């Protein structure tokens, strides 16, 4: 370790460790910010030199968190849970955990390479036909969502899944030894439980659990709603009534996003197409583009615009050079408080904007607390990070408000109307809840054994099945690693803040139209030029994670909890509606014939 990033000699006691505190901010900007240019330099560029590169630094990182972690508890172990300054208490806590440090060399050298292999296999899988090949973004993506036959999608479906998730499978179980094993010499039982205990609440999964029993009749109703319209489609022979959706006709290579098959369960067709999908190809709406949009929107609350740095630094179009790179869209945070950028092989679709907003989400947050302790630099749990573009994004995408941007050109206020866009909300917003809760719950059960290597997809498959009410359109063993073909499980990302953020938006939406001064109905508000509402927003992101997140909710919403209540009451109407519809129907809510797959259609795969 270079001896400037070494740790010194400090006083034993609460003044010391303040000291501490800023002598380890130094260095550990300089570290975080070769790692975060590092593992740019790769993404950006896969190359095995720039993969090699990337791993050098991720040991430095481990050598530094190791000598000032050891530092920490040798000062500071029995008295930092006692000092007064509580965001002190906070950075203490988060150096003293190891991490990866732990390991010894070998085995860091193992988890670095582990990493670096999990996500050069993911990112650069391709579906051949032999010499075309296709790749998951856009090739793939493009299928999954414009693709109506059964036989390409599956085609498609079954090809990306075998290719990324086979190859993972023996990788993924080597990762988990080594995470656990690391994470255990921090005091948790695996690495799920450290995971957990981001969100500082010993009910957690209780938490979780109660939430989503009051949003499961939702998605009941609104997958009894589209089984049906998928049905209609295609016949009585790949569609089951009262069974399972095969999980490659809903638009969404995981099905976890339905809003791509709206044209096909529109209720209101004679009312203004809320996919302005076709609009933004027609007007010439490109990359930029979408992204100064976003970025208008964030400056007409008064928070702050996009740096140069940031305009100079971003990857906003897949590269069209001889460039391999990771098209998964991200916004990166170099820890020097002046680098800031988005990497997003930006398409031209109305998804794509909501993603766009949801990527300067991230940036926003990073741009209002880049001046606290870099420990503190995160948000107040992971899911209020992942809630901020979506709060925007739920302005954005109302009728007015398209209306105003040159996306719609009539606006209607009427009930059909209400209807179609709480419906194509609801294939966004309420489709993804069952999938966000089931991948941690999967994951959880990996890192604490309960689901060995020999049970990976049994399990997987047991969890889709069971939230999602999908299944698999070809036959899946334990050979396929079907985990592994989410980008999220060999890019080692927690997932369970992505279901924390769906329902903290809606909290962060009423009691933000609240600050606006709107009074209507809470899925037409648009707080689109609302300087107070910013500054309600500002004041959450300004905070970043010095104080419990509990305590910040409260601040903004009144409420120090998880509520599903403003979900529900953002979805009521079509809630109403779609049990209405569903009862005319004599639909069956669930999946009750829980064992049936389609068959395979009679060409296949030729
Ligand atoms: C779309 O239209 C709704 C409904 O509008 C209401 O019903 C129509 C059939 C007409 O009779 C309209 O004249 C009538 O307003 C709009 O929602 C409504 O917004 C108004 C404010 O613009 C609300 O009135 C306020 O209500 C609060 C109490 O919540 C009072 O304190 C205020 O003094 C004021 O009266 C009204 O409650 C609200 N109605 C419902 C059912 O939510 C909606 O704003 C509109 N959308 C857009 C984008 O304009
Ligand atoms: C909308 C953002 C998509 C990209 C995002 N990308 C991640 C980068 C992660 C990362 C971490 C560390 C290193 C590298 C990468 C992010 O920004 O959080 C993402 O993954 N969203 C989720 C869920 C979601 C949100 N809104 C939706 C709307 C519809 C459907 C799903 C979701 C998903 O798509 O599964
Ligand atoms: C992708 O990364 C590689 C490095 O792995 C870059 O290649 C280097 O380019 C510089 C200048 O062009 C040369 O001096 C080095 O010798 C190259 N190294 C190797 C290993 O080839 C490459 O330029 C990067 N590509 C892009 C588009 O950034
Ligand atoms: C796992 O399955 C692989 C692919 O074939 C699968 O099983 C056959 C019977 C068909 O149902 C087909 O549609 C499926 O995709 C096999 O090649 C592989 O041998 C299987 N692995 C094990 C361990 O049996
Ligand atoms: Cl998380
Ligand atoms: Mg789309
Ligand atoms: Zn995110």
């Amino acid at each position: 370790l270079d001896p400037g990033l070494q740790p010194g000699q400090f006083s034993a006691d609460e003044a010391g460790a303040q000291l501490f505190a800023q002598s380890y901010q130094s260095s550990a900007e300089q570290v975080l910010f070769q790692s975060v240019a590092a593992s740019w330099a790769h993404d950006t560029n896969i190359t095995a030199e720039n993969a090699r590169r990337q791993e050098e630094a991720a040991l430095l990182s481990q050598e530094f968190a190791e000598a000032w972690g050891q530092k920490a508890k040798e000062l500071y172990e029995p008295i930092w849970q006692q000092f007064t300054d509580p965001q002190l208490r906070r950075i203490i806590g988060a150096v003293r955990t190891l991490g990866s440090a732990n390991l010894p060399l070998a085995k860091r050298q193992q988890y670095n390479a582990l990493l670096s292999q999990m996500s050069r296999i993911y990112s650069t899988a391709k579906v051949c036909l032999t010499a075309t090949c296709w790749s998951l973004d856009p090739d793939l993506t493009n299928i999954l969502a414009s693709s109506r036959s059964y036989a390409m999608l599956l085609f498609a479906w079954e090809g990306w899944h075998n290719a990324a998730g086979i190859p993972l499978k023996p990788l993924y179980e080597d990762f988990t030894a080594l995470s656990n094993e690391a994470y255990k010499q921090d005091g948790f039982t695996d690495t799920g439980a450290y995971w957990r205990s981001w969100y500082n609440s010993p009910t957690f999964e209780d938490d979780l659990e109660h939430l989503y029993q009051q949003l499961e009749p939702l998605y009941l109703n609104l997958h009894a709603f589209v089984r049906r319209a998928l049905h209609r489609r295609y016949g009585d022979r790949y569609i089951n009534l009262r069974g399972p959706i095969p999980a490659h006709l809903l638009g969404d290579m995981w099905a976890q996003s339905w809003e791509n098959i709206y044209d096909m369960v529109v209720p209101f067709p004679d009312k203004p197409n809320l996919d302005v999908t076709s609009t933004m190809l027609q007007q010439g709406w490109q990359a930029t583009h979408m992204f100064r949009v976003a970025e208008e929107f964030f400056t007409s609350l008064e928070l702050s615009p996009m740096p140069p740095e940031f305009w100079e630094g971003s990857m906003l179009e897949k590269p069209a050079d001889g460039r391999e790179v990771v098209c998964h869209a991200s916004a990166w945070d170099f820890y020097n408080r002046k680098d800031f950028r988005i990497k997003q092989c930006t398409r031209v679709t109305m998804d794509q904007l909501s993603t766009v907003h949801h990527e300067m989400g991230h940036i926003q947050y990073y741009l209002q607390y880049k001046d606290l302790p870099v420990s503190l630099r995160r948000g107040a749990n992971p899911g209020f990070h992942e809630a901020i573009g979506d709060v925007l994004a739920l302005s954005v995408s109302t009728p007015e408000h398209l209306h105003k941007i040159g996306l719609l050109d009539r606006v209607t206020n009427d009930t059909e109307s209400d209807i179609n866009y709480l419906l194509k909300m609801a294939l966004e917003k309420i489709a993804f809840l069952p999938f966000g809760y089931l991948v941690d719950q999967w994951r959880w059960g990996v890192f604490s054994g309960r689901t060995p290597p020999s049970r990976y997809n049994f399990d997987w498959w047991y969890l889709r099945t069971k939230y999602q009410g999908i299944c698999p359109p070809v036959t899946r063993n334990e050979t396929h690693f079907d985990a592994g073909a989410k980008f999220h499980v060999p890019n080692v990302t927690p997932y369970i803040r992505y279901f924390v953020s769906f329902v903290l938006q809606f909290q962060f939406h009423e009691a933000l139209c609240k600050e606006a001064g709107y009074e209507g109905p809470l899925h037409q508000c648009d707080i689109y030029r609302s300087t107070k509402a910013g500054a309600k927003l500002r004041k959450v992101l300004r905070a970043g994670s010095s104080r419990p997140w509990q305590e910040v909710l409260k601040d903004m919403v009144g409420l120090d909890a998880l509520d599903a209540q403003p979900l529900l009451k953002y979805f009521q109407l079509v809630t109403q509606w779609l049990q209405e519809q569903n009862q005319q129907n004599g639909e069956v809510l669930g999946w009750p014939e829980y064992q049936w797959h389609p068959p395979l259609p009679d060409n296949y795969p030729e």
